[PDB]
């Protein structure tokens, strides 16, 4: 009869990341999936509005929104690899039949990163990636240089996942941070 | 623009500040909480109960729904235009930290002028929802203070009461 879907995504606030390193301020995947759905979406629009985009950018929010929510169920594991990618599918498949079986066809396609298409991947992966950047701005700018290194190398995975709508957001929004 | 840094702040206001708290939370938890339940409260209506609401426009709203406490901190329910009045000002003043060619886009977002009705009703339904399933969280952890709280927001989920908040709670909240 009852789900405990919502319990469980109630959890996201007690998940913390960048468990490997003094934070000068603990990030849970709550504040982290709130980011990265207001970069994911921004980033959605600006493609649309001055880059030829035809994507869903509401959609995309909603995306982000959820696309760490298996953490609730494997706890977050740091990024420095075909097993994790296991569990973590497993988990959010776990997740998605705890929906009500009427409700379920609108929450998988939001939980299961196999859904995203390929521009909504993309676009979810650069908010990511920026929002993991803007972590690290943020800490430094505490004088907390442990974050150093994990700046230098999201600069890397930043380029490789380079857009016009990345530039534009770096250019613009960045800076201040 | 400040505006992302800015809103990189929802994560350093806090709410329920008359009150000891068992666990602290803050405007970035509970506006992805709030739009993760209005979320749900807009497809549940659509799928069973002849909805025709965005519920993805819903969604980005809610994110949004309390953006501007980055400049006013938060501000406890218990003057009312005090209240709604420091609220535009703040929401504005946030507005015209979005870049002039993005403006459209974020505005209505962050000034919440432009919410049809049903939209105003579920993400207020929402809102108060979030309030009280927090009441319950603290209530589980042996904190009464949140007791008188949560008799508070029975009423105001009276109030706003629908087939999908019923949907929800019968649903989704007694697991709390
Ligand atoms: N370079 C580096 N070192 C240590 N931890 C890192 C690094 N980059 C990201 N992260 C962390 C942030 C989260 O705790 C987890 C997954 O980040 P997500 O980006 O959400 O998958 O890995
Ligand atoms: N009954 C009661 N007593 C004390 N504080 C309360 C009460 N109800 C709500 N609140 C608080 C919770 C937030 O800190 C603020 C506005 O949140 P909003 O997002 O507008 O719910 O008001
Ligand atoms: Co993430
Ligand atoms: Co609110």
């Amino acid at each position: 009869k009852q789900s405990h879907f919502f319990a469980h995504l109630s959890r996201l606030k007690l998940i913390n990341r960048w468990p490997l390193m003094r934070n000068v301020r603990t990030e849970n995947v709550s504040e982290h999936s709130l980011q990265v759905a207001m970069v994911a979406h921004a980033l959605a629009a600006i493609k649309n509005r001055k880059f030829g985009g035809n994507v869903n950018a509401e959609r995309i929010a909603l995306l982000a929104m959820y696309h760490d929510a298996s953490a609730v169920l494997t706890g977050d594991l740091p990024t420095p690899a075909q097993e994790y990618k296991a569990i973590e599918k497993i988990a959010q498949q776990k997740l998605v039949d705890m929906v009500p079986e009427e409700l379920r066809d609108i929450f998988a396609p939001l939980i299961d990163e196999h859904a995203y298409s390929d521009e909504e991947k993309s676009l979810v992966k650069q908010a990511d990636a920026l929002c993991a950047y803007l972590k690290c701005l943020e800490e430094l700018a505490a004088g907390n240089n442990e974050f150093l290194l994990a700046k230098t190398r999201l600069e890397a995975t930043l380029e490789a996942r380079r857009s016009q709508e990345m530039d534009y957001f770096m250019e613009i929004f960045v800076p201040s941070f």
